[PDB]
């Protein structure tokens, strides 16, 4: 039954927060604010398969700056530009989102034009002054890649 | 019925294709390569809403370039910078797809980092040498909103 496939497909969609399917904060690959896209630096990053990479300084959760690999596509390793002239030419605006966001929320974020890496947070009540504790990271690639796998578009 | 309206979304969904989505070549703003970001220009630009741009030389239909507005937040109308500086410096690639392009597809294209401005493109062979006939372009915005449109992702 096409029907019902469509029907579970969507039922399963709505279910799901962005904390269903971001990538935690220990497993995302990231790069700190002083780094050099000398060789070893931009190989690491190709071989990631990551194209949208936080850029953190001091703390991982730190994250101050955005890199999308599609924009190294012409940066040439052996002249060694810092990533810091990177980042603070483009200067991309970091995207935060609650971790109880829903798909279609962030959907409409993104087509308001906010940036297309999400940094998902929850709030914090348990050290010592609340703050926000950044679980992990949600893009654009990884909500279109759950529509795709809900099969729900599928002719 | 929820069932039914997730059913009737979907099922519409699926029938579109890109050419139902995109906005036809006649209606595209559009910017000349040899463009001086002056203030006229650049206030044409920030007053049309739209925030992908295609750029082209001569006639409309020749492409030839991408224009990202939010990659123009930090130009300043006063410097009068080249547009063919700006294209020429980040030289985004052109993606073309084919008229009766289904949405699924168009969004594993996206997903797979392809520009987020597709140029919709038939055969036309009524001329004289057959070419590629330029449509229209459709966006990521633009599939995005059908979806969030069909409401299938609704609660």
């Amino acid at each position: 039954m096409e029907e019902l496939n469509i029907i579970q497909g969507a039922l399963e969609l709505r279910t799901k927060t962005v904390e269903d399917v971001m990538t935690p904060l220990r497993d995302c690959f990231m790069i700190t604010g002083e780094a050099i896209l000398d060789f070893n630096t931009m190989s690491e990053i190709m071989e990631s398969g990551y194209t949208r990479i936080p850029v953190f300084e001091g703390e991982r959760s730190n994250i101050v700056d955005l890199l999308f690999v599609k924009d190294l596509a012409f940066v040439d390793p052996d002249d060694c530009t810092p990533l810091k002239t990177i980042t603070k030419f483009y200067n991309h605006p970091l995207h935060f989102v609650f971790n109880d966001t829903k798909l279609d929320a962030m959907l409409e974020e993104f087509k308001k034009g906010k940036s297309h890496l999400a940094i998902v947070q929850r709030v914090n009540n348990e050290g010592e002054d609340p703050f926000y504790e950044v679980l992990g990271i949600v893009t654009l690639e990884d909500v279109i890649e759950e529509i795709i796998k809900s099969e729900i578009l599928d002719e």
